[PDB]
């Protein structure tokens, strides 16, 4: 009720910027507001360390971040995803 950040907006922002091969967003919204966990497989993470990956994801949802209580993520390249056997 009255929240403008949703799992759908998060999904759309991530898809728009990161064009993932695989995305699983968990809606973890609760007492303190909107919150999500994002499992993201994207070629956009190739050539980047984990902090630089996190930066890229946060930059996708920069406009929404002040309205997000918590956001957690796991960022893999499609190569790493295949090597951890998905
Ligand atoms: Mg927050």
């Amino acid at each position: 009720p009255g929240s403008m950040v949703s799992k759908s907006i998060v999904e759309e922002r991530l898809r728009s910027m990161l064009s993932p091969q695989f995305l699983k967003v968990t809606d973890n919204s609760g007492g303190c507001g909107a919150a999500f966990n994002a499992y993201i497989v994207s070629q956009q993470f190739e050539g980047k360390g984990l902090l630089d990956r996190q930066r890229l994801v946060n930059s996708a949802i920069a406009a929404e971040m002040p309205q997000i209580h918590a956001f957690t993520m796991k960022c893999l390249t499609p190569g790493e995803w295949e090597a951890k056997n998905r």
